[PDB]
């Protein structure tokens, strides 16, 4: 069946807008290997076709054949269920812990970036750093080794590329768009970076930036920053 993902447009009404849900679903479709369209929607000037498909204005939404699906979590679950083996790869993580690691970071970032009081900034910075460290601990703790790596048993070096192993999973599709926003926005508006001491987080992001499924689905830095001009507050 025809597959079409509709996502909120950015500042010019044409490019993909900042939205971690849009990027998540783009990543899931890309990783499945299915043929699909991505189309943007300017909410201030929606096309007639879009107004008829999604009268309620929900975004992102997915057209699968002639049927419209809304709610990012429900869309993802649906895609995982219908684009399944043997024709398409299963993308669900094998370890439930992969689906909870780092889940709290984005809301801690939001609280941090939306604050304007200088002293309170420092409490919020600590909350964000603690959440990033808990993710770092997950990324540096071992999981069963994939069949394409033998270093753990051969040399004593346990390593993996992503949250759950050496392949991108649904968990990474949720988390990576959010971490990317955290990075770009915190650098711009706070001069804050994820500490180099968090090796797990840095190795993960390096490995992810080397995959087009992630790198190519990121909005450009200026667009992300622009989307935060009425969200981020100056101290």
């Amino acid at each position: 069946p025809q597959v079409e993902l509709f996502v909120k447009a950015g500042s010019d009404g044409a490019k993909i807008g900042n939205c971690p849900f849009s990027q998540r679903l783009f990543m899931v479709l890309w990783l499945k290997g299915v043929t699909f369209n991505v189309t943007t929607v300017d909410t201030k000037r929606r096309t007639e076709t879009v107004q008829k498909l999604c009268p309620g204005g929900e975004l992102p939404f997915l057209l699968y054949g002639t049927e419209v699906h809304t709610d990012t979590n429900k869309i993802e679950e649906f895609l995982e269920a219908v684009l399944c083996p043997p024709r398409y790869p299963k993308l669900a993580a094998l370890n439930p812990e992969s689906n909870t690691a780092g889940l709290d970071i984005f809301a801690k970032f939001s609280a941090y970036i939306k604050n304007s009081n200088p002293a309170l900034n420092d409490n919020l910075e600590k909350g964000l750093l603690k959440a990033l460290k808990v993710l770092d601990n997950y990324l540096t703790s071992p999981l069963p080794e994939g069949v394409d790596e033998t270093s753990a048993e051969d040399e004593g070096v346990s390593q993996r590329k992503f949250l759950d192993g050496n392949e991108l999973t649904l968990a990474d599709c949720n988390l990576l768009p959010k971490l990317h926003i955290v990075q770009v926005v915190c650098k711009k508006y706070r001069g804050f970076t994820i500490p180099e001491a968090f090796r797990g987080v840095h190795r993960y992001l390096s490995n992810a930036y080397a995959r087009e499924e992630f790198a190519s689905t990121c909005p450009d830095d200026e667009e992300i920053e622009l989307a935060y001009e009425q969200v981020a507050k100056a101290l």
